[PDB]
């Protein structure tokens, strides 16, 4: 052999920032590449290329469930150690982790509200949020891009769709980032879990005392959507609407933040794109489409096999772990020519940045909406945002790819 076994583990912040060069090396070698874990732990089988990632998000016989996939009661549902209930009541009740009918009954109730109807009434809106966030980051001297726009901009718009107070924008951020820590891709020595698990207890009691106020003075907002559905009789237990509350707060903006952040050192780098782009603000959703494709803000999503599937060079057994590496999907030179060139004319509706199958995001249309405008802002607030110095540390994170914090010099 040559290369050896592949992990989204342990990774150096170099590599974290430009893992581009280490899925190329491993998708020229093979599509699929699989890693022995040792004892009772189940193998892994990392996708590099378009095509197969394609079919790991496709094909029914892969499933988030780690227990359905080995039959094995003992084995968890999802990837959180039994020690830590709260995380885990709270994770697998994620709508991420479901499997229909169960998934289908949940997204078929959640999707009305995040129609592509919904976001254009919500653009005016998100851009006066983002004006106004810009607005005060020029008080200080030097600002922090992410606590101070790419997280604040997605956390107040998703908290206005659940209904809850935009005044704990910051409250709902840190318990957020402290959950975090449980993704299965984190370094997780010393109380990673212990805070997430706490978070989680912040989060269940912060949702369980807005649900029990939904007998108030009857909003629409998910939080009344979802409390109406129980009390009229949908299958649905308070933990579930807890659950789907922090599910959507979470993958309702450290997306975007993460898109956000990125997007302005990608600019950074790429000055004829970032100054082409200041000057022809009509190229923006096709420079949002390609910012996708070029540097998605989620690296890599899990799969599980339910029956024998055969993909790549591999025969993966029932009971397997597949990991989609989408980062790796959308630089695949088969599909995108001259891939590690930001181009954003060339076609990239291809880009699986947003996933693709049943759990195709749910909050695509937003998603789109909150990163056009957002940038936007950023493009017309912060005339340096191209110049100077600037300094960033990225978490050490390869499924929520991205910044924890971007300073910038333009005074
Ligand atoms: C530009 C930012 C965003 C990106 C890059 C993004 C990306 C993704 C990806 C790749 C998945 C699939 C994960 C998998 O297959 O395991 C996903 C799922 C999901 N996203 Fe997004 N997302 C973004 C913004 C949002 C927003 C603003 C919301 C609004 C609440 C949202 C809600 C969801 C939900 C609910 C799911 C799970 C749906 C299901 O399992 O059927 N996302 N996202
Ligand atoms: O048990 C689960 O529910 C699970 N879910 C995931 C996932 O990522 O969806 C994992 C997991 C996360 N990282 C892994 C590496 C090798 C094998 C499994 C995993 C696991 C997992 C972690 N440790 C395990 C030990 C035995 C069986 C499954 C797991
Ligand atoms: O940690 C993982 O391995 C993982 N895998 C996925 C996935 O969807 O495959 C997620 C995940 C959870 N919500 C998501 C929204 C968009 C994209 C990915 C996710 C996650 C994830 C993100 N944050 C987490 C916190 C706790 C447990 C899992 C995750
Ligand atoms: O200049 C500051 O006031 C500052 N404050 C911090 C901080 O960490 O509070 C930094 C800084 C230094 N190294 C960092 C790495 C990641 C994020 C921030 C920094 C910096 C910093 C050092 N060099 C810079 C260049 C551009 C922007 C900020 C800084």
């Amino acid at each position: 052999a040559t290369l050896p076994r592949f992990d989204l583990m342990g990774w150096d912040k170099k590599d974290i920032a430009d893992p581009y060069p280490v899925y190329r090396r491993y998708r020229e070698a093979a599509p699929v590449h699989r890693t022995a874990s040792g004892p009772g732990k189940p193998d892994t089988y990392y996708v590099f290329t378009y095509d197969d990632v394609v079919r790991v998000l496709s094909n029914r016989r892969l499933g988030r469930n780690a227990r359905v996939a080995s039959g094995d009661t003992d084995t968890a549902p999802v990837p959180i150690p039994t020690e830590h209930r709260a995380l885990r009541t709270v994770v697998e009740n994620w709508l991420v982790f479901l499997d229909p009918p169960h998934h289908t009954e949940l997204r078929s109730l959640l999707t009305t509200e995040f129609s592509p109807s919904i976001v254009t009434g919500l653009r005016p809106r998100i851009a006066e949020l983002a004006s106004a966030l810009l607005d005060r980051l020029r008080a200080q001297r030097r600002p922090d891009l992410v606590e101070g726009f790419a997280a604040p901009l997605p956390i107040l718009v998703i908290s206005a769709l659940l209904g809850i107070p935009e005044e704990d924008h910051t409250w709902l951020r840190a318990n957020a980032v402290a959950l975090q820590e449980a993704s299965t891709t984190r370094a997780r020595d010393g109380r990673g879990y212990a805070r997430a698990e706490a978070a989680s207890q912040e989060f269940t009691r912060y949702f369980r005392r807005e649900v029990d106020r939904r007998g108030g003075d009857d909003r629409d907002d998910l939080l009344t959507l979802l409390v109406r559905a129980r009390d009229t009789g949908s299958p649905l237990s308070v933990d579930g609407i807890v659950g789907t509350c922090v599910h959507l707060l979470t993958a309702g903006h450290e997306t975007t933040t993460n898109f956000l952040a990125k997007a302005v050192l990608t600019l950074r780098a790429h000055r004829d794109v970032l100054d082409e782009l200041r000057t022809t603000p009509e190229s923006t959703p096709a420079a949002v489409e390609e910012l996708m494709r070029y540097d998605p803000p989620v690296q890599a999503v899990t799969r599980w096999a339910y029956e024998d599937i055969r993909l790549g060079d591999h025969d993966i057994p029932r009971g397997s772990r597949v990991v989609a590496l989408l980062g790796s999907a959308n630089r695949d030179p088969a599909r995108f020519p001259d891939p590690d060139v930001l181009d954003v004319h060339r076609a990239a509706e291809r880009q699986v940045g947003f996933g693709l199958g049943i759990h195709y995001c749910l909050g695509a249309t937003l998603a789109r909406a909150e990163a056009e405008i957002g940038l936007r802002a950023l493009l017309d607030g912060i005339p340096a945002l191209g110049r100077g110095a600037h300094e960033v540390e990225y978490a050490d994170d390869m499924v929520f790819h991205g910044p924890t914090r971007l300073l910038l010099d333009l005074p």
